[PDB]
């Protein structure tokens, strides 16, 4: 509403072009994903919400927050997802239910594996974005594991 | 095992190179899928269950099977997680309920998008692999809109 702010947050925030990261009260807000071109919707929960907005598709990370879950093995996917809705011009948005782990480990994902960001950097990045950031130590183990493949596949530099 | 053929069929069947397409009771064939070196299952449905199997990511399609609902949306980026499991050398397999309408769709898609099939073939093939795939007509629109897409994106040709 052209005002006059808006009393409540929006339930999301922007961590760098066409990528933002929130949490599952984004789901229903129709009204601001459209406004923020939003095309993409990475749901990283079992049980959460999705939109139910025109002209946006969710994908669906089903991990418990936890740090034996295996976080890894979704990354290489979920980032290839990110990038081609960004690549064709949408922005993308990551949640989990409170917007702290599970979204935090995916959006820092996905800027060293496509923004050329080390995972300090990315990390540094999301946190600005949203101070309450977190991934669990388990997810943030898996982070340096994908980190050093990025690494072995070129796709980092070892700097 | 080693046998002695398997009663009952596998609850899927290899399309093309690292391409499997199938049906939800996929879902708790743990063994079939590591055999398979199936490493991403892309479940096309709302409610179906997904694996519980070491080393395999899920990736969740929520639509429902109806020629209303939004497909299209969610090709591109579905497309482009299948592709990096592959090139990281993976299998995927792509289910929805009953294997019929959605997960058809979305293997086809995937073969015009990443193969250079055009939807035709792409269509053939699926069914030489599964003869009760059929996307339902809507999605039938959505692939030909998708295909041309990719012909004015230069992915596949005009022909
Ligand atoms: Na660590
Ligand atoms: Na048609
Ligand atoms: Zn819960
Ligand atoms: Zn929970
Ligand atoms: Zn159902
Ligand atoms: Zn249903």
């Amino acid at each position: 509403s052209l005002g006059t702010s808006e009393a409540a947050p929006p339930p999301f925030a922007r961590v760098a072009p066409a990528l933002f990261i929130g949490n599952a009260r984004a789901a229903g807000a129709t009204e601001l994903l459209v406004r923020a071109g939003i095309t993409l919707c990475v749901n990283v929960s079992r049980q959460q919400p999705g939109p139910r907005a025109p002209g946006v598709a969710e994908l669906r990370v089903p991990v418990f927050d936890d740090p034996a879950e295996d976080l890894l093995t979704h990354l290489e996917p979920t980032c290839a997802a990110m990038e081609a809705a960004v690549r064709d011009g949408g922005s993308c948005l990551v949640y989990c239910k409170n917007g702290r782990s599970r979204s935090a480990a995916v959006c820092t994902a996905y800027l060293m594996r496509h923004r050329g960001h080390s995972l300090d950097r990315a990390f540094q990045m999301v946190k600005s974005a949203r101070p309450v950031a977190e991934p669990n130590l388990g997810f943030w183990a898996q982070l340096q594991k994908y980190e050093q493949t990025l690494q072995a596949q070129a796709i980092l530099p070892r700097e």
